[PDB]
């Protein structure tokens, strides 16, 4: 399912943004 | 799936706004 | 439908990334 | 078509992220 | 299809964010 992969990639993007915020803070 | 995408995009917007505040 | 919501959120993301680019430049 | 606009916005996001990477590199 | 383009662009975004994290750590 393409939607499942889209959701998984968005979750990965959320994790990467969290890591970026932690690095900046 | 649409609700998941909307919720994750809202989280992304929140995190990007936090990054913008951190830069400034 | 949620498609308009997704489009609006992505537009907000584009604006935020533009702001990030502007802050990085100056 | 909303899918076309979603793809267009994602492409703009990719270009902006590439510009950010170039600025930070 | 449009779904394939969305998946490909999200994968590119993931790669770019990974590069950003690598730069921040480096
Ligand atoms: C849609 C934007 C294009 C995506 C960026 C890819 C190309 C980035 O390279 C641009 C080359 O221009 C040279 C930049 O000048 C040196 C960088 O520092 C100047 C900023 O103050
Ligand atoms: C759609 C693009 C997805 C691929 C991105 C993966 C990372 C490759 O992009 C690197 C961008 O950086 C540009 C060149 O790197 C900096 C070179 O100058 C630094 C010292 O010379």
């Amino acid at each position: 399912d393409s939607q499942k992969w889209i959701v998984f990639l968005l979750f990965l993007i959320v994790l990467l943004l969290l890591a970026i915020v932690f690095l900046l803070r």
